[PDB]
């Protein structure tokens, strides 16, 4: 009927491969500039990454099949079940639902952590859908973001520290971290700045993890080895 | 030599069709009940739809090339001008970008239009890309989508008036309805309640098309129709 | 500064999941009626059968890549291993170059296998391709294949002795087998025809698998169980 | 049932968007070794363009809805009626099915054109499937692959008299040729070796166009221009 109703048939399948790991990850959109218009302190802030943590948790809460996220600076991951059907598994679903969900709660639970500070616009959020093959693909992206979290990490703390306290300009503190490695940022923060980095909070270390416990609860705990997964059989394990 | 790096061969492109339309529906996600908790009016609230337009508004000015918008009810389609390679003219780009966009203004803006009905809950929305090859394929989208619009409005307007007026319950304003024409639905609604239809707000009867005049305007008028294409050339006639 | 070049903008990338078994699958076209016309013996020709693996075999020497091969009746399959990149794991590559050097290969070596009988027309080949995620996935889909030999066989062997043997119209043979189980099917080859199904050829039985030994030796052994990987470990173990 | 049966869950959809014009374009594979083998004249060779064409031929008698065909070089497209609905539009079966019939034929019928020469191995042939949007997009395909023929055979017809009448080295050829125009190349053949291009063979300088007149028959005009068009109309025309 209705004679405009042949364009239906242009919309395309797509289908997650079948019994696969469905991630959906976002990433804030030009956060940079978001921070800077909205005071985010520098290296970490405490607000900001709760406030995403707390988005994911709704996104968790409102949706289906979530088994984990994972989150860190302007970032979360969500992995949904392999078994799942819950949209036929469209990854425009996915990425939709996820994607709308964090943003409106972003919006709407801001003002609980940033009891102060006023949101000055409403941001946009980046969105991908990704599959993975197996057990050991999906910990190896886990373990791929939780990495990148303590590379940043590191560095920035390092970087933020040469600006605010030695007064570096952002291009000498750049200049004085090129070539460094791991073992040298450590020994800079010690030694200039009596910063012990291992005893720096958890959160900013190594992200936040969240699963059901229910409730999605936060963990600031390492994911890259083995422990967490032994500890939580439960998630990689289940069916299909 | 990250390790984990090897994980981003997973990622797959989405790219939309070269040099055809590209189209983002969004549909509010289980606005049934949202309406139902927030006191929506029937058959049509004002605040509602104006404030789904305002984020309509804001998802033209802060994403890039939107040439039109149309939305009613609980629905907003997004047109990207056919020439556009804003982002790889990746489908999850698109999707992403437009669904966060408007959750997020739909909670920050929501104040304007419902100053004393509180938000009980950040909202989320249903969303989906579709590529249509031609210029009457674009037009026969937004024409089933108006005529989708007249359909209901006219159904409900009579359907909420044998309710809220007739005293008829849900079920027995539903059978008389069953099997009416639409000039019977004309009918009724001019014999029993003395109404003339096509009295009734052009808002409500059409929805809302928004077009860049720079910023996007809201027109009520009909888009079926060559009148106004013939009269804002400059959208179908773009390059590409 | 061609003018016609924007052509290839519409090319889309059909890129096969990374780090996964891809698939190709041959079913000949219409060879039930190739089969008639070519006076195919029933219920297994073994001209067909070694045409169509001396096909394979050429598929396998020519293209890149290839571990495995498993063909029956009319079809063969191909495995391409999950590290290759080939090119650039396009489906559509990997598709076109086994369907046509199959094809190729079927005219060019037909007088080998059918010396006397002629080729009266050159046969076209149905083709798909399908991305497993896993081992035993890849292994389900060998069985799946494998399993469907014995079911076909089995029924064909009985099938055909009734009419050829018995005298029963296709018709009547077929009454004769519904609602039949394995066993049963077993019994009638046996009191009815004095025919052992067991002691059937093994390639009809079984079919064939096609492995490196180097050049791909043909095999009519049971690829179900373990005792076929277990032995040859270096196919599923392969890097990626 | 089976038990191995869920591995059929893994096939995934590859439908062409609908109304749509489907383009399959074959090449021969490596034919640049085949050519030397098979001693193919340069820089045209009647045996070989003529096998080409009467395997277009059969891909259009023995499959369905290819409205035309345009063949050069070492090279076929096959164009399928956007109405198609063939096999559900997966473009795996437009695929495999035109390059596993044109693979076959080529051998089958290559004795009817190389009476002398003999075929010393079954070819492969690379291919591949494009979504047309419109009639101009798909004329404006076919008019860059004429072109192509126009340009690779001037510019061939030219390089090999250099070789082959005026005792250049291929290397000293494409020298004396680089840099040169298409006026440039008109000139030394006319010059030179005393040749008017425009007189050559038209299968040489247009290619081959194959259309139903029913059979399909060969032409070897212009089709970039709108004569060709505005006398077969049909084509273009054709519903959906």
């Amino acid at each position: 009927k209705s004679k405009f109703e042949y364009v239906r048939d242009f919309e395309a399948d797509d289908t997650c491969l079948a019994h696969c790991w469905v991630v959906v990850r976002l990433d804030g959109r030009n956060f940079h500039r978001f921070a800077e218009k909205h005071n985010f302190a520098k290296p970490n802030d405490s607000r900001a990454l709760q406030l995403m943590t707390k988005c994911a948790q709704t996104v968790m809460e409102e949706l289906e099949d979530i088994v984990i996220a994972y989150g860190q600076s302007d970032e979360y991951s969500f992995v949904f079940k392999r078994k799942t059907n819950w949209f036929k598994r469209r990854a425009s679903k996915f990425m939709t639902h996820v994607a709308s969900q964090f943003a409106s709660s972003y919006v709407f639970y801001w003002r609980d952590y940033f009891e102060d500070q006023p949101l000055l616009y409403p941001p946009g959020f980046d969105g991908r859908v990704v599959v993975y093959p197996s057990n050991q693909t999906l910990k190896d992206y886990l373990s791929w973001r939780q990495a990148d979290c303590h590379i940043n990490n590191l560095y920035n703390t390092v970087f933020w520290a040469l600006i605010q306290q030695s007064g570096l300009t952002p291009v000498q503190a750049q200049g004085r971290l090129q070539g460094t490695l791991a073992a040298d940022k450590n020994e800079i923060l010690f030694s200039e700045f009596n910063i012990n980095y291992n005893n720096e909070l958890p959160m900013y270390r190594k992200g936040t993890v969240l699963i059901w416990q229910t409730k999605p609860v936060p963990l600031h705990c390492d994911i890259i080895g083995d422990a967490f997964w032994k500890e939580h059989p439960e998630i990689l394990d289940e069916d299909s």
